[PDB]
């Protein structure tokens, strides 16, 4: 089976919740690894959260200094949906501080860069085994996805950006097939900002829905055939979409500069002109997640919008969010059915402790009845250590 | 293969014990959920325990407060029977705090409540994937069976209630064939009160054995067939099943009055006019476990039986208690097995604890040699926390 | 794949360390069950550990008191071999304080038994699910093999007792067929006793040897054909195999009654007139282990014996043995391999902690190079409780 | 499928990181096993981490005096690439404290020697039956790898030394089908030294680098067929292998007396008369690691060379490496790809802590971009015990 990645998004009405793995709250027990920048990717068969681990456990002197990005002992590691991620229940991928992972339908890719700021290597394999490398080409933290790459048809692709993290860097798309790259392009996108992309598969296409760090409080998007011509732009709504970001009004097709600088990774979902937003409730903290129906979203600049389902309240921690889709293969549907994962940041720099570490949830979009509420970590900070 | 649910339940003259789980003795020391609503169910090739958890382990601060029945954090898992239900053995199913499952031959039907009081939503999920949703239609605390769902010649049937704990509520039988619902219906039952339902298979149709939570100390019944054309009623026995309730005297088909308030889950396996009713020992607490045949029990009101058989002694906690089958697939029998499943619940409120958990003991029917004991949970509390 | 037990015992020359699970030291920190009665089982494909738990994992409170040998949270459960037995790594088997497990080559027969002092019953399952039971005949202790049953031509065969201890009891020896007694005899045994038999397959009948816990210091055995046609006597050898017992001296091919009372479960493999004798190498206490070969030690009761192979050295404790086989099927050799198993029990009695469990060691019989030395349990006693 | 180990290495350029397990970190909470010697091995379908326990876990008092080297406790056991060693999720292979594993593209070999240093015996399973076994021809502590042994055309072959550490010693080369040895020959090999080999095959042929723990601070090797006739030399670069050793300088052919006397297991590649050599930074101690490409260092005794990769820091303790391969019918590649790890000791006898351990990191050759960089083990010492 390779993945077609032909069909287009599902018609769909709400959000369902799919998973919860209580991370945290279990890990305060149990022997659960510190993780931060989590997501979900399928292939044909089955469901696995991917996540990277700090080397070390939560509840433990290891844990101290986990705000911290990037080492050598962070990994990419995996476990099944739903389960806290320990070393007895999860799978090693690779040596990352950054990654991304997809299945094309005969074996899973994963990407993971280590190694200094000044030179990054993403190793690249298929089924376990390397198949290529990728070295910085600007010398200034190789950096990936952390979410899933989108497969169409046999290849899979992803966005990787070098450069810094407060101005214009430099972005780069890559075709992969069975873990080689076969072809790459460099965005031509001056004044553009391409960070963490969320980027799905749909009608023999891909669309990335990204973070802009530098100057924009609206996010990003680039989209391209499986030929890598591109278009790019920014999702036009003013039902602003990243963190920290101003109060929702007029947006742009271009990056809305106040509140620009700094962001969150987060996802959107085009159906036609409109679009499903994924954003914090918070417009100054990782506070919060709610989901938001704009009809006319995607091309048009007012803040109005029509459906709004809450996923967790204002008062309670959230963080990174990403897409992820179920092929039909999987499903048995006749649609690509859209998802997203939510994690949940407990700890530094908000938190009192000596470390940082994230939970999950995860939601898939359906034609049916469903409700909003508030599904948060739930964790009772500080830990014995 | 579809499981065919067209044999008549095995001739039986007692239970021979099947699992044992010390799960709670086990989590004095071990990683072990918090959980509580356990339940066997099985596939034509294994049996497994499904369980919602706490989103917490025992013998740690998150613990605390797990008394309570409905949270976000609580999520409906499974392992292999007889194990301890742990972080590091346990598939996650589903969010919940009400639950049902079965398995119709093919894949693996969850269906997980979650949400708001005044307006969940129960995620069906077939094979993991969603498959359907239910919101709730009276928009009060929507809940299912915490047992088996029961399959006949591919489709699955379960009831679900919504509406007062203490009054009239509504209760709704449904149909469901790979993980959608194709029909429903409503029982017309005014002054009858149904909640978590042991329902099994049998020649074809269906026969459910219930919880009258506002005046019965009786238990209600509703069978059914594949058309959902149903028969309601209550068991007739003054041998009483539920609990609370008075001590046996004269039965009554209708709810008998007499402590019908409260109750706890239950079952009862019908033959012919006569019943095998699992109850309590005690007639006002959830202690003792026994199993009485009342050869007409099912439709004469004397409180007269013939054979009890002893499970857990009055002196130790017990729990809810249900049914599960092991269909001729699986067993190479040409009758529908009949098992029962017993919680002993530790903690709150019987406890003074911070917290409430659940272990497990499970039986089989047999037509051989068995034996009266007491298999009781036997941990020592309170843990270290 | 039907085993065929058809095949005669393999030349040997001496006992090559099979595996050594370190179960007690890895229990002073990991989650490692509470157990005692370890025997291993092999099908046509894997070996297996079988072991009876108490319901309760080691340093911590629930192993209080456990030099008890029955109670109602003991379990038959099962690890690979070598593994410590962990909730984490252990499958379920049945409820049961006495047990016997083998596999017939085409699935797995387990027997548990269960219940009161006065009235237990064994509960078998073919495959997990239950297939017979067999209720206790004398009213006092029924009681197995704790070790394999043996398995010739799609037939498993094992035996049981009921009555005193210390007096002349009843031995039965039942022939099962996938799980379900077919036949069964009762041993014309005045003045013998048998207790916990070490069972092997060899030619197309069964040789058991025993314990005599009565007035014997030399063991019983008994062998039978596929119709139970059987035949008993004692090991004839001066070599005694029991513990306690006199030290080495004229034998008796009925029981020696010089510290006859009391004894260990053990084994012997016979060869022509000749035996393998496991025994412990203290007199009087369940200390070190060793094998013997003594050339004419089955019908001869001379106490000349030719080789000595130290196990266990005598300042270390040991505890139960028994044999296992590991079938032409399994190891691709054209005759039946024996190897046996040790329990190396720690706690109570003989050392001053509130727990009492067991690690263990096994061999195989080999026709190449071996060597004698100690490998003992190594664990440091007591633990933090 | 056997694998025919004809083909020819890779040609490469540097080295990507394929794992880091962060084993020692992880053990300061979790149940993870105090190991030495560990070492990755693969068939056809996947890669395993091999490692010698001291039956016994870490932040636990059996963790005490396990700078022993042997002892009756050590087991060999393996666990998936990257993953903590666990209790919880290894698989046991042998008792012993000197070991080797390969796979011929059927089935694994596991060697494991245990018994007293005067007469030791290594015990062979092959798919994890015993299959034969080598006594102790010296009577001086048989020994064997610590690493993989190498396949080529259904027969695997392997080193082993028996005699002094410190002075002239006895080595084999063993031929071993289906866990047989077939064929042997002792090395005529008088003033070479040779342990613990880094044995890969290469053109139908297998080459071993090893440790001359006499006199010798340049790496011995010997190459031979599949009939056993060998070729023997030292590496001849001036970048000389051991630890300790002299600064580079003027290298030999034979053994380099300077700093001779001890040592450490490591590995080299030889390319045509080029070789890459693994080695630690420090002179003195078993500090740092760097991959060091000599074009001519096979064959020449000038210091010079051309490429230096870093893997660990000077200031962060390394330990043993070793070569694996991973042969085309794993990769799909036409060449044999070249791989290595390298143990991380941390304790004693460089660290005053009561236990030693290990973890380990691990790289692929590839002909694509790399860095270097340092990956240490990043543990806290010491624990709580
Ligand atoms: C333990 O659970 C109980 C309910 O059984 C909670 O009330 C406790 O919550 C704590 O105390 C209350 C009064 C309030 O201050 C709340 O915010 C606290 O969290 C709970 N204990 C803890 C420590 O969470
Ligand atoms: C910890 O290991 C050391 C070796 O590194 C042992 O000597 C200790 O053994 C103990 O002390 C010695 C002197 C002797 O009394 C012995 O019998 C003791 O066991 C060991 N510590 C412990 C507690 O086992
Ligand atoms: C590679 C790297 O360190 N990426 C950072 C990321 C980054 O700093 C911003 O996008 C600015 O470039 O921000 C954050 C963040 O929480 O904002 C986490 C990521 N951490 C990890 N992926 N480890
Ligand atoms: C959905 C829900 O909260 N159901 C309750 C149930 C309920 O309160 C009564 O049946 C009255 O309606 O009672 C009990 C109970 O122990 O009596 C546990 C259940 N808890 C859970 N399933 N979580
Ligand atoms: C069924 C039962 O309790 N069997 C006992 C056994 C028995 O007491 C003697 O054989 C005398 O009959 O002795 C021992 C023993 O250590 O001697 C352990 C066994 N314990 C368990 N199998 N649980
Ligand atoms: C069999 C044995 O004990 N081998 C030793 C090895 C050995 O002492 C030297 O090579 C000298 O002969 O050295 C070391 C070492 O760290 O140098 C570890 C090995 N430990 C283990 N394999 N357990
Ligand atoms: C914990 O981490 C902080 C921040 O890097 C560091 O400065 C501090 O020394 C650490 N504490 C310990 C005990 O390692
Ligand atoms: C431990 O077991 C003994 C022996 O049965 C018992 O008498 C004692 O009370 C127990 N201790 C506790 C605290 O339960
Ligand atoms: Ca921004
Ligand atoms: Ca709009
Ligand atoms: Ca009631
Ligand atoms: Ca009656
Ligand atoms: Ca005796
Ligand atoms: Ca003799
Ligand atoms: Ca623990
Ligand atoms: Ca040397
Ligand atoms: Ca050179």
């Amino acid at each position: 089976v390779i993945l077609t990645g032909n069909s287009s998004l599902c018609p769909i009405s709400g959000w369902a919740i799919y998973s919860k793995d209580n991370g945290i709250r279990i890990g305060s027990k149990g022997d659960v690894f510190v993780i931060r920048e989590p997501f979900i990717s399928c292939s044909h068969l089955e469901c696995r959260t991917f996540f990277l681990t700090q080397g070390a456990l939560l509840n433990d002197k290891h844990s101290n200094g986990t705000v911290k990005d990037r080492s050598p002992y962070r990994t990419l590691m995996s476990c099944p949906v739903g389960e806290a991620p320990s070393p007895y229940n999860s799978r090693f991928e690779s040596v990352a501080w950054s990654a991304s992972a997809c299945h094309d339908g005969m074996g899973w890719l994963t990407i993971g860069i280590s190694g200094p700021d000044n030179g990054a290597v993403a190793v690249l394999k298929y089924n376990g085994i390397i198949t290529d490398t990728i070295k910085s080409w600007r010398n200034n933290i190789l950096r990936t996805q952390e979410s899933e790459c989108a497969c169409v048809n046999g290849s899979c692709f992803t966005i990787m950006t070098d450069g810094p993290s407060n101005g214009q860097a430099s972005y780069k798309i890559l075709k992969i097939e069975k873990g080689k790259v076969t072809k790459s392009i460099e965005l031509n996108a001056p004044n553009y900002h391409y960070e963490e992309c969320s980027c799905y598969p749909d009608t023999g296409k891909v669309m990335c829905v990204c973070r802009d760090n530098w100057h924009g409080s609206n996010r990003p998007w680039v989209s391209f055939d499986q030929n890598l011509d591109y278009q790019i732009g920014y999702i036009c709504s003013g039902v602003f979409g990243d963190n920290p970001r101003p109060n929702d009004g007029t947006g742009s097709c271009g990056p809305v500069s106040s509140n620009g600088a700094n962001g969150i990774k987060g996802f959107s979902f085009r159906y036609d002109n409109g679009v499903w937003i994924g954003r914090t409730k918070s417009t100054s903290s990782r506070s919060g997640f709610e989901m938001i129906w704009d009809p006319n979203g995607w091309t048009e600049t007012d803040s109005s919008f029509s459906v709004r389902q809450d996923i967790v309240a204002i008062t309670d921690w959230s963080g990174y969010s990403g897409s992820f889709v179920q092929h039909p293969e999987l499903t048995g549907l006749d649609c690509m059915r859209p998802c997203f994962w939510v994690e949940l940041i407990r700890g530094q720099p908000k938190e009192n402790t000596i470390w940082t570490s994230g939970s999950s949830i995860s939601f898939c979009g359906v034609n049916s009845d469903t409700v909003g509420w508030s599904w948060p970590d739930g964790a009772e900070l500080p830990f014995s250590i």
